[PDB]
């Protein structure tokens, strides 16, 4: 609808961290470092997705963050649980633009906003539905 805001990593912002379930690296990564070290560990994942399953709330070196865990819908390639910031938007299949704070994402974004809910597909951009 509106246009992407500039992602690091699939639809992931910058100051999002990363936490893959599976694979080589298990540890918390920031993004940029991720998709730095990057080119190919994690070529392709999530393409067709990821699936909500999870979310809460917590406060990291004072600032309050989310903690969401996703599914891509393979069982080899693992859950991912990332932190990212309350105003993160996503652009749920079927949809559309959507956050755990819609009016926090207005002023960060400029982009309006249903409420994100478990079970919501987050697609990444170039995503054929997105």
């Amino acid at each position: 609808s509106m246009s992407w805001p500039s992602t690091v990593w699939h639809c992931f912002l910058k100051g999002t961290r990363l936490c893959f379930h599976k694979g080589s690296n298990k540890e918390w990564q920031d993004v940029e470092d991720f998709a730095r070290a990057e080119g190919g560990i994690h070529k392709g994942y999530g393409s067709d997705g990821l699936k909500l399953l999870s979310h809460e709330e917590s406060v990291s070196f004072g600032e309050s963050v989310l903690k969401l865990t996703f599914d891509p819908g393979t069982v080899e390639d693992g859950l991912l649980t990332v932190e990212c910031k309350l105003d993160h938007p996503f652009y749920v299949k079927n949809k559309g633009w959507s956050s755990f704070y819609p009016s926090l994402t207005v002023v960060q974004h400029g982009i309006p906003c249903c409420e994100v809910h478990i079970g919501d597909v987050c697609l990444p951009p170039g995503h054929p539905d997105a």
